[PDB]
């Protein structure tokens, strides 16, 4: 089938290399505003009891404006809080900064609002010592990006109030500085990966233009990827995990694509054929395995869809469109433009990319400067360590196969958890800042659960119905005490200007002893018994993580299932055979179990956490679900790249160990130059303030050096060894 497009995309050549590359660049110059149309609300499952708790809330009595960006301030020279002339001051600067902008900011409340305020509450905004203040700034928005955007555009003029000497934490700058990450390793990627990936490709391929091709096809699938995304914009909402995905699974896979196409083109150049029919062989051999490689991703990202969470549907829609362009542009623009250069594609250096290049555009300033700077035995190498490892198969599998079971042990102790201050490097500002704010004001930062009692009849409720619930309420125990007296807890949530005064419902809230026991205490606040006629939901951000949670929990099982049953349809319809699938499933289990038992040893055990500076919090739900599905692709794409050429062989007619040494050896030097291309980019964001970036980062790159060295330098060999001629049992 492979056969006609072939013939048809060299006989089109031109027209495809143009109206593909024209499609990439349009959809690239589109999405260079997907930074202002993305969401961060995704984290949280949707139609569940918790967010309709939430929902109901914000809609009856209005949204929690106060810890929307809280700013601390400390008076200089060692000056009490309680001096006139500084109170006076700032608050004129505060003023003026609420006047100049009357649509970021609702305003400013807090004590130096009335200082002689007799309120308790207030009272306590400032430290006992009196060298410390706090304001709560609420901002204007019926959504949280809007508040976000809002915070953002009034944010510089807010850090100069009291000549510098304010602390701006809270909700929104966290926000703020948790999509600020997602630029700094954009950049960050931009300027060290594209360098340290040209040098591996001229490596790979030596100061020729076949060694620039691949990387610029991953530009253009990035490019064009954005493009889709900012579309997806357009219809659903997407998370600004997005951006990073793209930029780091559609770039390596892209390039590892290109890769292998031009590495095949090469070969078969070599080998002796006609540019048409080196063309026609590389799209029908290496474009299918490229193709069916692009389609194993698409089906082993497409069960994350499963989960209600945004953000794993949004990094979803991000790998499918990132892995199918970049499938498309290997086999459409690159083969086009393979077929173009011709036998010259490794005989020609930089000439035609120097003479009429894009400007501005994946900075292929940098790859051209890079090669400006930088003016068989892999084969043999390959050949004779599988022999040697086929020679003992199973003294080779049994140490691997138990080492790697070994690994599996510390993935016992993962713990889930939700958005914190702890995603960001201890010696981050607002970190920082934040914790000073906690330490100074213990308190003043709680995430209560909350009961929300609704009337199906419409019926103003009871005081009777809000009094036996409490006591019922009561009855659980487990909830913060601070005023040591059962008749002033679980009180009623503030209720702001904002909002429908619904006499139908009404929500109590109160904190909790300790998070970690919130997953039974919100069982026991929803077995308990309502009232007759009252409907009652349990809402708070310690319910909607410990529901997100569950939901993960709940869809994992059938999640794996689709992935094992689809990976392994797809591989048996690929290579055609019956068992290596099995066994390409199974290495790929192994594979991700390894992965996630050596992160959990270092992200939440504190293995190694001083040397990347991030402490150590347990993982957060949807991580794992995405990992996992994302390591599982990435471990059945090269296991599918290592056992095309496996079974190109033996469709040649040779002994199953000649064929699977003609593999590996053929197929050495490409598999290493992909894993450090996808190595490199992933180290790119290895380096992020995000912790959530760290551990996409190091499971891929850990994926990559597992794949990479054990299960095929000796594992895979010596397993292929022992099934034997059974390999093809189909």
């Amino acid at each position: 089938g492979f056969a006609w497009w072939g013939r048809t995309v060299y006989q089109f050549r031109y027209i495809v290399i143009g109206v593909m590359v024209a499609l990439c660049l349009g959809g690239g110059v589109y999405g260079i505003s997907l930074g202002n149309h993305v969401t961060q609300s995704g984290f949280y499952d949707e139609g569940s009891q918790s967010v309709a708790a939430s929902l109901i809330g914000d809609e009856v009595y209005g949204r929690d404006r106060t810890s929307h960006v809280v700013a601390i301030l400390t008076p200089p020279d060692d000056k009490k809080v309680t001096d006139k002339a500084w109170q006076k001051k700032v608050t004129e600067e505060l003023d003026q900064v609420v006047k100049d902008h009357e649509d970021q900011i609702v305003g400013w409340v807090g004590w130096l609002k009335a200082p002689d305020t007799t309120d308790p509450t207030v009272s306590a905004m400032k430290t006992q010592d009196l060298r410390h203040t706090f304001i709560s700034i609420p901002l204007q928005g019926d959504d949280d990006d809007e508040i976000l955007k809002n915070y953002q555009v009034v944010e510089p003029e807010l850090q100069q109030v009291n000549g510098g000497d304010i602390r701006l934490a809270g909700l929104n700058p966290l926000a703020s500085e948790l999509t600020g990450t997602i630029g700094e390793d954009q950049k960050r990627a931009e300027v060290a990966a594209i360098p340290l990936v040209a040098v591996v490709l001229f490596f790979v391929f030596g100061t020729v233009i076949a060694a620039a091709l691949p990387a610029i096809i991953g530009g253009l699938a990035i490019a064009g990827a954005l493009g889709i995304m900012r579309l997806v914009a357009e219809f659903t909402p997407v998370h600004f995990f997005a951006q990073p995905v793209v930029t780091l699974i559609g770039l390596g896979i892209a390039i590892d694509y290109g890769l292998f196409i031009v590495s095949r083109f090469r070969e078969e150049i070599a080998e002796g054929y006609d540019t048409e029919a080196a063309v026609r062989r590389t799209v029908m051999t290496s474009g299918r395995t490229v193709v069916f490689s692009a389609v194993i991703i698409v089906a082993s990202s497409v069960p994350l869809l499963l989960f209600p969470q945004g953000f794993l549907k949004s990094i979803t829609y991000a790998i499918i469109a990132s892995v199918m362009l970049a499938a498309i542009l290997s086999i459409t623009v690159l083969a086009a433009a393979l077929a173009i250069l011709g036998p010259r594609v490794d005989a020609l250096g930089v000439t035609t990319l120097l003479k009429i290049p894009f400007l501005a555009n994946w900075q292929f300033s940098r790859r051209i400067i890079d090669w400006f700077a930088e003016k068989e035995v892999e084969r043999g190498f390959w050949g004779r360590l599988v022999n040697v490892v086929m020679k003992r198969p199973i003294a080779f599998a049994a140490p691997i196969l138990v080492v790697m079971v070994l690994l599996i042990i510390p993935l016992g102790q993962l713990s889930l958890g939700g958005i914190s201050e702890k995603y960001l490097p201890p010696d981050n500002a607002v970190r920082q800042s934040q914790e000073q704010f906690d330490k100074l004001f213990p308190g003043f930062r709680t995430e209560p659960l909350t009961l929300v009692m609704k009337r199906e009849d419409g019926e103003p409720i009871t005081d009777a119905q809000i009094a036996d619930m409490r006591a019922k309420a009561l009855t659980v125990s487990g909830f913060t005490d601070p005023d040591n007296d059962p008749e002033k807890m679980w009180k009623e949530r503030p209720a702001n200007d904002s909002g429908s005064k619904d006499p139908s419902v009404r929500v109590i809230q109160n904190g909790l002893e300790n998070r970690n026991d919130a997953a039974k205490k919100i069982d026991e606040l929803r077995a308990l018994q309502p009232p007759h006629g009252i409907e009652v939901f349990v809402g708070g951000t310690p319910a909607l993580e410990q529901d997100s949670i569950h939901s993960l929990f709940d869809k994992l099982p059938l999640m794996a299932l689709i992935l094992i049953v689809t990976t392994t349809v797809l591989m048996f319809l690929a290579f055609g055979s019956v068992v290596l699938p099995i066994k390409a499933a199974l290495m790929s289990a192994l594979t991700l179990g390894s992965t996630m038992g050596i992160l959990t040893w270092m992200f939440v055990d504190g293995h190694g956490s001083g040397l990347m500076n991030y402490t150590p919090q347990p993982l957060m739900a949807p991580m794992i679900g995405l990992i996992i599905a994302v390591i599982w692709g990435l471990s059945t794409d090269y296991e599918v790249f290592l056992v095309s050429r496996m079974v190109e062989a033996r469709e040649r007619g040779m002994s199953t160990a000649e064929a699977i040494r003609i593999g590996t050896a053929t197929t050495g030097r490409l598999i290493t130059g992909a894993a450090l291309i996808l190595a490199v980019v992933a180290g790119a964001f290895v380096f992020s303030d995000l912790v959530m970036m760290k551990y996409l980062a190091f499971g891929l790159l850990i994926a990559l050096l597992l794949d990479a060295t054990i299960i095929r330098m000796f594992l895979v060999p010596a397993v292929m060894k022992l099934l034997g001629d059974d390999c093809w049992w189909a």
